[PDB]
């Protein structure tokens, strides 16, 4: 009771080519439902959609969200990652906790006195084996305080089932963590525990040089041939005819290249202007989607592409990319100055735009008779010979994600973007233990609901050993770096107003530094 | 008021049966029920859909 | 769990008493007693289904042999009902007192399947039952033969908050009930 | 003409899941029928009721 149960151990350092990072934030802990579980179909509702049918359990659990960088990145340290290393993987984690308090909550006539309650406890355990429904990947809010002053809530905790409308199938399942083992806490005692990360492909941070139909050289010709005329052109008459052509310096569009541009995804486009728009509701309509089991849903952010062409800043893809929302903004039918695009015009090197053609083909085979048929693509597969990038990584993004224990799956590189493992790291999960209130003075044969409401905190940190790659490139030009503009600006950037809430101007990239081909 | 638990270690004669027909076996029936089985109810109340025997296996007598 | 106070530390009589009228069939005599003990003779308070069901399906028959107990983290509360205005803080310096039979002194209770067995439940929480037993007896009197025990008789670890408490046990011999059913 | 045999030795992962709930499984339904199934006809000739699949324990995903 009189004795710390550990320091405050939250910093950056760079020791070569490893960085260690921590980061130390205090939480509070609720209980919930009373200690009581749920279920979770079209009940505290919506309507009717089998788009919009869930099934799931709350439950009186709570666990932990840190799946997101600026929770352990400040931002200027970030930076300092991205202008010298080329890429990086994750290896070490470790995990701390500590400083554990207990208060009770009497409110009686209004007037509440809350002191603590030094004897009660919570209990704690991790999930090695993954028999729980996996929570994260789904980049839900009320992750560790972007900053490290503030404190916060613990989320609490509910999953999902296969479903039919508002009723579940025989093969639905249902879970109660109440079965498992969990070093049990009192105040004062302290828990940690640690993991490590297996092999994973450096998520490569930089931009490229060329791009797939600029690797040739300029001064020369191919030496091969391609065909560069169907009909006669000397003078007044058409007539049936094969001109050859070897590929130049002057014709290089249509040079035998030997890879191929990556996958993709048509999708509408969409203005940042207003007025350029359509006037008509498509948001749901005339939106990308799948079909799967009846229920329809979107695409999104969909797989890996490119924003837009050159100077087309003006529009993105309706669904292709990600949005953030400075500090301060709400639920619904927020306008777009509340919140932040992604642009993705580092991609245009290798991959398609999302709101263009694949490329045409043709659907028939001409004769003299028959005219020359030629169809459009905006549906692709992959073949042999094709390379992309997937999404680049945003610090006030996702970090990795868990790949579902399948027999089949392929380049299992997450949409959102981040990194996957086929034994991910653990979920967390903690409550306020139940303590009854005055039982009565004979026997009852049902069980109790009266309990003293109390809530519970402390502060965590966690450890995080990392790899990366640093450059090697001998441009000789000067490359592009971030930095915070130069002129003069009444609130600074990441600071804090005059209030005390802390905002950030804009989302942040990593392909910065551009590497060759 | 506090927490207590119990441990239980126990034996068990696995089967040698060599029936050839597919024998009977326990299950939840796998229809479409609206409140599912050995759940809890939108309350948290938790309560069991039917008695439970033992006597599904069939040895030889 | 939970723990409630009897009878303000007190014992008692019981026959028809705090009644129903006469029968001889329904004519009783026993003790309650301001103890309290544990009730978790049932099955569902140590296998969730599921798991049961893994057992049924693999298995012809079984026999539980060793059985440990524990338990811990004891707190203490106290209750000033003032005005209507109750404050309920802990009292880390009280204390109580357990033991067991290893020689069966004491009137079994169980193999009675009383309610308030563990809950069926792993989340949920319950109090624990109040304890009482009997003797011969002859309508609403007792006979001389009739006896009449008190625990307080018994050794006991007493325990403190903080301090915790456990012991083990283990069966004997017994025969495999076959869960199983006949092909003739 | 003559006989032969064929021996096989394989590999298989228990399963590890804690849900619950108690799954589905397979089984010969358990009202009565007049011919057994996977038995055989007064005939001798043996069939097969239904097709058979795998996909019947659920692992979380």
């Amino acid at each position: 009771v009189g004795n710390s149960s550990g320091n405050w151990h939250c910093d950056s350092t760079w020791m070569g080519d490893r960085v260690i990072t921590t980061s130390t934030r205090t939480w509070a802990l609720p209980t919930y439902n009373n200690h009581l579980y749920k279920q979770i179909s079209n009940s505290t509702s919506g309507g009717s959609s089998n788009d919009n049918a869930y099934f799931g359990y709350s439950t009186p659990w709570g666990y932990f969200d840190f799946n997101r960088f600026h929770c352990h990145f400040s931002p200027r340290d970030w930076q300092r990652l991205i202008n010298n290393n080329w890429g990086f993987r994750p290896k070490r984690l470790s995990f701390k906790l500590f400083n554990i308090q207990v208060k009770e909550v009497t409110q009686n006539e209004g007037t509440k006195t809350i002191a603590n309650n030094l004897t009660s406890t919570i209990q704690v355990f991790t999930d090695s084996e993954y028999q729980l429904p996996y929570v994260l990947g789904s980049a839900h809010q009320g992750c560790l305080p972007p900053f490290p002053a503030d404190v916060f809530m613990i989320p609490q905790y509910g999953y999902l089932t296969l479903n039919n409308g508002s009723q579940a199938v025989g093969r639905s399942s249902f879970y109660c963590l109440e079965y498992f083992p969990s070093q049990m806490l009192r105040t004062g005692n302290n828990f940690q525990f640690t993991y490590t990360f297996e092999d994973v492909p450096f998520h490569s941070s930089y931009a490229h040089s060329q791009s797939l139909d600029r690797l040739m050289n300029p001064l020369i010709d191919q030496y091969l041939y391609y065909l560069s005329r169907t009909q006669t052109t000397g003078g007044t008459t058409n007539t049936q005819t094969l001109g050859f052509s070897q590929g130049g310096p002057n014709t290089m569009a249509n040079q035998a290249k030997n890879w191929l541009p990556g996958p993709c995804y048509r999708q509408q486009r969409v203005s940042k202007t207003s007025a350029d728009n359509n006037n008509s509701e498509y948001s749901w309509t005339g939106a990308t989607k799948y079909h799967l089991n009846g229920r329809d849903s979107l695409v999104n952010p969909g797989p890996a592409m490119a924003s837009h062409k050159d100077d087309e800043e003006k529009f993105f893809p309706q669904s292709g990319v990600l949005i953030f929302g400075k500090q301060g903004s709400e639920k619904t039918n927020v306008d777009i100055e509340k919140v932040m695009i992604t642009d993705e015009e580092e991609i245009r090197t290798t991959n398609p735009v999302a709101t263009e053609q694949y490329g045409s083909v043709s659907t028939n085979l001409q004769r003299g008779n028959r005219q020359a048929a030629t169809a459009d693509v905006n549906t692709q597969g992959v073949l042999p010979g094709m390379v992309w990038q997937d999404r680049d990584v945003y610090l006030q993004g996702p970090i990795w994600a868990k790949i579902p224990h399948t027999d089949g799956h392929f380049h299992p590189s997450p949409l959102m973007g981040g990194f996957g493992l086929k034994h991910p790291p653990p979920q967390i999960l903690i409550k306020n233990t139940p303590v009854p209130a005055d039982p009565p003075t004979t026997f009852n044969q049902s069980k109790l609901n009266s309990f003293i409401t109390q809530y519970s905190t402390g502060q965590v940190s966690v450890e995080i050993e990392w790899e990366l790659q640093k450059e090697n490139s001998k441009r000789w030009n000067p490359e592009i770096q971030y930095t915070s503009n130069y002129y003069k600006s009444t609130s600074v950037d990441f600071a804090v107003n005059t209030e005390g809430v802390y905002s950030e101007p804009r989302p942040i990239g990593t392909r910065y530094l551009t590497r060759n081909l």
